[PDB]
């Protein structure tokens, strides 16, 4: 709590996702972290946030990284794709 | 175009135990904090100090023990202590 920023940044920098947990829940936790960082004066823009998320994608989700080498893609757009892929894996 | 991600990753994974010059450590940490700021991500004194302290090992861990909740310590103050310790370690 004293170290909220450091912990949130660390989490953002070490994200891993390959569809082993629900896409919704992953999305919710990443949104929460991005929102809290912003509220604590550390602005993570769409590009930087997308890069942190993309770099943690493994399994089939790595192909989303390969596909979006996408100028002006939003977190929302990336999360849409992730959810789509997750739904297809069920 | 991944400069911010790289710089934040560096900041989050710092390591210093006196095996390299304190000056060089300080220079690289300053460089990263400056470049982040220039790329619209200012990192305040507290957060910067926490990242540096967390990376201290060997005898430098004792600086973290002494200062973990040292309210309103500056990066400059922390760097001073690290440099002092380094100078004392030199033969």
């Amino acid at each position: 709590s004293d170290t909220q920023e450091v912990n949130d940044i660390t989490t953002l920098a070490t994200l891993h996702y390959n569809g082993s947990t629900p896409a919704d829940a992953f999305e919710a936790e990443v949104t929460n972290i991005l929102d809290r960082l912003n509220n604590n004066g550390i602005p993570i823009n769409n590009k930087v946030a997308c890069q942190f998320i993309m770099r943690g994608l493994s399994g089939e989700y790595k192909f989303l990284r390969y596909a979006r080498h996408c100028i002006h893609m939003t977190v929302a757009d990336l999360f849409s794709d992730i959810h789509s892929m997750y739904e297809e894996q069920q």
